[PDB]
């Protein structure tokens, strides 16, 4: 058993909810937050844009100086580092970004770094301003992770589009 709450079960392992990611992770604590990162860290909009504020730029801060050490993530790469005032631990996973013209096929590679967390709570990788269909973001991580992934909606509409196209 689990604290989260108000989520539609679609398969075994994968959980959906029209959320706020940062109040749904403010109000849970999950043990994983996972960031729509990019490869620099640079949490300027968006999920990153968004969990940063929510930390008072400490995300940012600490974001920096492991740049400034390890140099950028891959494209399909993630890093875990502090979930601040939101979570245990965030694990910053870059999908592809379309506005870039990344490959689509580095998003399943991206999903795959959630398998080694045994709970999550998520945004669908590659959605919003990276571009990509997040019907297909979907179907890939239904696909890919086989770890309990809990999936945060931002758009009221989108979620129901999600639901209600789910095969
Ligand atoms: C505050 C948020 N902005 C974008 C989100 C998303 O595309 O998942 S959540």
């Amino acid at each position: 058993v689990n604290s989260f709450s108000g989520y539609l079960k679609l398969t075994d392992n994968v959980y959906i909810k029209n959320a706020d990611i940062v109040e749904e992770a403010k109000k849970v604590k999950p043990t994983v937050v996972v960031n729509a990162a990019n490869v620099y860290l640079k949490h300027g909009g968006g999920v990153a844009g968004a969990l940063n504020k929510a930390t008072n730029n400490a995300m940012q801060v600490e974001s920096d100086d492991y740049i400034a050490t390890n140099g950028p993530l891959k494209v399909g790469g993630s890093c875990v580092l502090s979930g601040h005032n939101l979570a245990k631990h965030c694990l910053h996973v870059v999908g592809p970004n379309v506005n870039k013209g990344e490959d689509i096929q580095l998003l399943k590679s991206a999903y795959e770094n959630f398998n080694q967390h045994e709970v999550l709570l998520a945004p669908l990788l590659s959605a919003g301003i990276f571009g990509a269909d997040p019907i297909h973001s979907l179907r890939v991580c239904v696909d890919t992770v086989r770890t309990n992934v809990y999936l945060a909606v931002f758009d009221k509409n989108l979620y129901d589009k999600l639901v209600s196209s789910f095969l």
